[PDB]
């Protein structure tokens, strides 16, 4: 009560609507996949489940739903308010304060749409508030958009890292002192942490093929049990070629039922805010073309905190024994 | 408490990010390259005083520049790295790292000379400068050398071209997405600008809406230059603005420089927008909200910067103002 208080008011801030909306591929993706349900949701009503300023709302409505709850627990529901009458939707788009948990509907809906993902995912994990109002406002068989987030893992050849390793061997160049010494340090620093890491790569940092560890549907009863005990699963791929692996990329895509739009945060797709989340081994590890990886990455609420993102790895390069790495949010 | 601020910032600067910044800042460390090469005639086969040499380049360029001996004082875990460093340079008969606070080590001998690189943001926000004018007193000889030999205070008013775009923001987002959103221009308004944090932001030319008014200067050769450091280092400015635009508030940065020796000419490490960008950014005061000013409106007032009363290491700033015909007005700044 006194975590979800402080974590609620932490989106009573512009800076945070702000840099959602200004994310494009985000902001795009829902809002397309919002409008190419016209057919599902049109006179149909639906519940925005954290609406925030409300625009999530607004494109419902563009799609034909006849009402749309717009339920938002922090200080921000004021602003949603001001921008449902600005654009003429107050008849429509209801912007109820409060908790979806505790928040009274007048009636079960049929749709609910949110966007609720956070840093890998589930950090933050306002996930079990949406499947809280799943089971207790959405009517049966209930369109869910997203309707459902793949998690996908890859080995990683950080080049940004590289660099920054690289970096004091560069020194002499630059100033005639020579400081190649530091690489180790810097290394230990860098790497020997166990920290998630929210950092952007691209295509050429991917060590090896995508492999989709865990599927999580939406709208399959039950699964606020399993969040609790960690989703996810195992994977195995091979190595692209010659590189440093310096761990593994992990990120996730939203899918919108097709009335299929995707909402990625890859780094072979255009960047989001998301990023990505990586998980860095205690030091590189030299690995060939047809190296074989494999391991188990699980996502788990922190035992110190029930909205911190904690994901354990087990991971075997080749022959080089299984290893595992305990990783929480910052 | 202050066992938790030592250990926050022994555990700072104990890891690799901090000192790659630094080295990384070209601008920086270039000009500190240049000031202490360009002044090896007073160096040549003198002692030095490194306060707070980090990795220890800075004592190298010393050593570089002719000198005899020098003294590389670090208090954090990085000690241990510029050891090697030093090492590895084939330097560790001149240079000798020692590691722990300044005020308490102790020294062969007094020095010809101190070099540091102790600014923070808005130059005195966690400032090693108390450091650095201990050593002086206790460790420097009469009439020896400092590097940088002082700094310099800017203040400009400022039309900050990202804050502009953020403000509006809102009202483009129909445009894009079909939704109108600019009834929330006041909210962000007051979010972006109502509160009474200094930020640490870069700007370019194109934001600063006047000449840049130096209001102090700091000669770290005066003795007694400590007492000035607790009840404020401030001054009063006055300045036209180029044009019109909305007045968002004011940037405070500063510039350190090097004593000429052989070309006379004094080196000038700068961190004005006006100039090659540096990681200290600029230190910005902004008002709680937009004052709209023209050509040749008037700005003047008084900024002083002051410990915060809870830290003493945290940067306060009192900024005193009137543009215009508008009435005077006061805004009290702390470093987030
Ligand atoms: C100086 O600053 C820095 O340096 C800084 C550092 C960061 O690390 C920064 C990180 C950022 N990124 C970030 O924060 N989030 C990115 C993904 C977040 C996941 N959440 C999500 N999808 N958002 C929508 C949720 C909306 O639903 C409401 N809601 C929640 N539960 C509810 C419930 N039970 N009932 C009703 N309403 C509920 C919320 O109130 C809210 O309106 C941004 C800025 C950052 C800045
Ligand atoms: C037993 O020791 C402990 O447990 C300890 C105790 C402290 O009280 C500690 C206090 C710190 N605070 C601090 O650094 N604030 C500055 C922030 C902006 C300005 N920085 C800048 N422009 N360059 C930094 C250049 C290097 O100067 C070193 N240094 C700093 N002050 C020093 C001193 N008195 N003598 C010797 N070396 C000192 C740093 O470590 C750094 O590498 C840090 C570490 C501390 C460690």
């Amino acid at each position: 009560s006194e975590r979800d208080q402080l974590y609620y008011e932490s989106y009573s801030d512009v800076s945070v609507h702000e840099e959602m909306i200004a994310d494009q591929v985000r902001t795009e993706a829902y809002r397309l996949g919002i409008l190419k349900n016209w057919a599902a949701l049109r006179g149909k009503t639906v519940l925005d489940v954290g609406a925030g300023t409300g625009i999530l709302s607004i494109f419902c409505a563009q799609a034909g739903a006849r009402r749309v709850y717009a339920v938002e627990a922090s200080a921000i529901w004021q602003q949603a308010r001001e921008v449902v009458r600005l654009n003429g939707l107050e008849d429509r788009v209801h912007v109820l304060p409060g908790p979806v948990e505790t928040v009274e509907l007048p009636e079960r809906v049929d749709a609910i749409v949110s966007e609720w993902m956070g840093y890998g995912l589930l950090h933050e994990s306002m996930l079990s508030s949406v499947l809280h109002a799943r089971t207790k406002w959405l009517k049966e068989g209930g369109l869910l958009l997203p309707a459902s987030a793949e998690l996908f893992v890859a080995p990683i050849s950080d080049q940004m890292l590289e660099w920054r390793l690289g970096f004091w061997s560069q020194v002499k160049q630059h100033y005639g002192v020579d400081m190649s010494c530091m690489e180790s340090f810097a290394t230990r620093c860098l790497m020997g942490h166990s920290e998630i890491v929210v950092q952007d790569l691209s295509g050429e940092d991917v060590l090896a093929r995508p492999q989709r560890f865990a599927q999580l549907e939406l709208a399959r009863a039950g699964l606020e049990q399993e969040l609790e005990a960690g989703v996810g699963g195992r994977f195995r791929c091979s190595c692209y070629g010659s590189a440093p692996l310096h761990g593994f990329a992990v990120w996730f895509q939203v899918t919108f039922p097709g009335g299929p739009l995707v909402l990625s945060t890859s780094p072979l797709h255009p960047a989001t805010h998301w990023k990505q989340a990586l998980l860095y081994l205690n030091e590189p590890v030299p690995v060939e073309q047809d190296t074989d990886i494999s391991g188990e990455i699980t996502l788990l609420p922190s035992p110190d905190n029930p909205r911190r993102l904690r994901i354990l790895l087990r991971y075997k390069v080749g022959d080089h024994e299984e290893k595992t790495k305990d990783f929480a949010m910052e």
